[PDB]
């Protein structure tokens, strides 16, 4: 959610990390944000791929590292397999929205990709979300990625809460702390729209990852 003034602002350059990394990704129907976290796989939200309601996957799309202004200025590669976790299917809980894309290209290996930190608790700690609202799609009729930091305000044992800004699209966001290393991924908004969440990189969610890395 949008909470109060939009504290956003694009991304200068995304030939350079982290930016580099963070990707538009699409799916037949939606669109969400993605990171590279190997050389051919992307971290993003279990209901970008999977929908609880319909029981349905997504129709496979594409994935553009650094998309700003509507170019992919690092390439592109094509979505090949899903790995959702288990809890996610079953479920639809927000702790288990996470969920892992292989590519069919090792684009990874041209960009670079982020390495994931265990964490127990975040409350306190300054985050980054950056990533592809479709907001400001709209609004610029371009297709760039936009940033924001902020602190942890809360947390619970699987989820962190903040007050940085998102938008539809914003769905699968890396949070990033100060060295770059990803520590859980952006959501929801929670509380009736005053605040946004998301998954912690907790035991359980570093688990599936290394799982999914070895697919």
């Amino acid at each position: 959610v949008v909470i109060g003034d939009d504290g956003r602002t694009k991304v200068a350059n995304t030939r350079v990390a982290p930016y580099n990394s963070i990707a538009y990704i699409t799916f037949g129907g939606s669109s969400c944000t993605g990171t590279l976290i190997a050389p051919n796989k992307i971290l993003t939200n279990g209901h970008c791929v999977y929908n609880t309601a319909s029981r349905s996957y997504s129709a496979k799309g594409s994935v553009y590292p650094g998309m700003n202004d509507s170019t992919a200025v690092n390439g592109s590669a094509n979505m090949t397999e899903f790995y959702v976790p288990s809890g996610y299917i079953n479920t639809g809980a927000s702790q288990y929205d996470f969920a892992v894309i292989k590519t069919d290209t090792n684009i990874g290996n041209t960009v670079g990709y982020r390495s994931i930190r265990q964490v127990t608790n975040l409350t306190g700690t300054t985050i980054k979300i950056s990533g592809y609202p479709g907001d400001k799609m709209r609004s610029t009729g371009k297709v760039s990625q936009w940033e924001m930091s902020g602190s942890v305000t809360r947390e619970d044992t699987n989820l962190a809460y903040y007050t940085i800004d998102t938008f539809s699209g914003n769905s699968g966001s890396a949070m990033l702390d100060q060295n770059q290393q990803i520590v859980g991924v952006h959501n929801a908004g929670y509380s009736n729209g005053t605040i946004n969440g998301g998954p912690k990189a907790t035991a359980a969610f570093v688990e599936f990852i290394n799982y999914a890395k070895a697919q």
